[PDB]
């Protein structure tokens, strides 16, 4: 019957104690004979009673919605406390149990490196600015590209790539225009991880 | 049960002497009713080119039927749908899978290499990278090579979509150190079927 889907937290919520993480427990495929939806919540077994659960929504193929959303801590999730959401359903056999947390294993400092526009590009009106972050672990980690101290608009970044070692990396590439980069524009890769100090680190990257 | 069907690999479609192929991946049959039928249709004309791998009961107390369909070079790379039709007992109505190449004018990738950060080469082991944009489909292999021999060290990230409609991509390929510092001469190989001949590659060294 219902599909249950659970989301954790975005890397720069847990990372920042400004921003507030939450974990949400989407239900879709609610017919309208067992349309009630209750939510259980535990923390490393433990439930929890801090949750908002807003009420159901019919979405347009004839089924409702429902969204539980719990409020966790910048440091239970940093210390990886696993958060299990038990949908009832009256139409479910058995209760739904779905289990996320941090990845399991070791924090390692993400290493930050900045590479120019290769040579042969420097022919085009576009060129490529690449930042190459690597072994750094877990997954959940933001990359972000700024120029004098404003963000960037056009620029991509790949999902992060597991190594032979354990770890992961990935890349970013921010293009702009041939006259930008020749002018010595200062062009700067932030990143934001659990094993970096104050999870804050930048380097720079001019011609 | 489900029908997946999967399309042939980048490499193989650009050269004749490789054997480009279409999969179609059948799971959840059940063992009371594990009769299953394959059938082929290209541009709506029945193809009978239906081998049947074998079957595969996996950890769920289910099977695993994969048929393999080989296509021509040129008629995949001139947009022909292929269509699987798979029939079983425990299926209401036979389903029917269709797929084809992205449609669209291809784009010839521009291939650059990127030599390690200078930051980086205070580690035992260094990083190549070779920048492979603007081509279209996605589809596209990058392989990595020195002196002849290849380089079975290196990592691809999956083609990503850029604001122009065309995709780029990263390979790093992961070497000591020395090696880097020597004057070794590595080839990054890209395989696109705009490009001519459906092969180029660019040197990267010190
Ligand atoms: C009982 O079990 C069976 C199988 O038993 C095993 O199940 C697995 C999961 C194990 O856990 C194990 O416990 C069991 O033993 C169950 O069937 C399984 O079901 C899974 C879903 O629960 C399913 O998961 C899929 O994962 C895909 C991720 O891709 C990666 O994973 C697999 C391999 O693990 C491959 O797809 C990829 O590897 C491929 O594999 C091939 C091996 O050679 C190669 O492909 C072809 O090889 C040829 C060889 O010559 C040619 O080269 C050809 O060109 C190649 O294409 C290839 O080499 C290799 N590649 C690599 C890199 O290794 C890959 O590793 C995922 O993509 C699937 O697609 C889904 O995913 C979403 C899931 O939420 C779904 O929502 C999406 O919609 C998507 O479907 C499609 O998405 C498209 C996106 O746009 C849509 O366009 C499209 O319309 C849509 N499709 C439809 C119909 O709408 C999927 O998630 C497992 O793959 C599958 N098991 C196996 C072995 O395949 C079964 O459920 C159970 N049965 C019951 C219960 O009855
Ligand atoms: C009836 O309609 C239902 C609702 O669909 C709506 O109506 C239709 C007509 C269209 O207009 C839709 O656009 C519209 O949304 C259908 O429910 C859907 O079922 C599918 C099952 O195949 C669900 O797919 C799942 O998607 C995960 C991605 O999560 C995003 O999915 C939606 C993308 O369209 C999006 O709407 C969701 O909001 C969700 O967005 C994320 O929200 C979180 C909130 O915290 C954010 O943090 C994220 O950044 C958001 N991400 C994005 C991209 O927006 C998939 O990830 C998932 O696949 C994999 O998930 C996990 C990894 O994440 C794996 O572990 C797992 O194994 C799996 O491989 C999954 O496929 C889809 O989400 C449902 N729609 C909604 C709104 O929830 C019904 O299917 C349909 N029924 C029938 C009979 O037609």
């Amino acid at each position: 019957g219902p599909s249950v889907f659970l989301f954790p937290p975005k890397p720069k919520d847990t990372l920042m104690i400004s921003r507030t993480p939450e974990v949400t427990c989407v239900v879709v495929d609610v017919s309208h004979e067992d349309p009630e939806v209750k939510f259980n919540w535990y923390v490393d077994g433990v439930e929890v009673h801090n949750a908002k659960t807003k009420p159901r929504e019919e979405q347009y193929n004839s089924t409702y919605r429902v969204v539980s959303v719990l409020t966790v801590l910048h440091q239970d999730w940093l210390n990886g406390k696993e958060y299990k959401c038990k949908v009832s359903n009256k139409a479910l056999p058995a209760p739904i149990e779905k289990t996320i947390s941090k990845a399991k294993g070791q924090p390692r400092e993400p290493q930050v490196y900045t590479l120019p526009p290769s040579r042969d590009e420097l022919t085009k009106n576009q060129v490529s600015l690449t930042c190459l972050v690597k072994g750094f672990y877990p997954s959940d980690i933001a990359v972000e590209w700024e120029s004098n101290g404003q963000p960037e608009n056009n620029y991509k970044t790949t999902p992060p790539v597991l190594d032979s070692d354990g770890s992961f990396f990935l890349y970013s590439k921010l293009t702009v225009d041939k006259s930008r980069w020749q002018q010595g524009n200062v062009f700067s890769c932030s990143v934001m991880h659990e094993a970096l100090h104050n999870h804050y680190t930048q380097k720079s990257l001019s011609l």
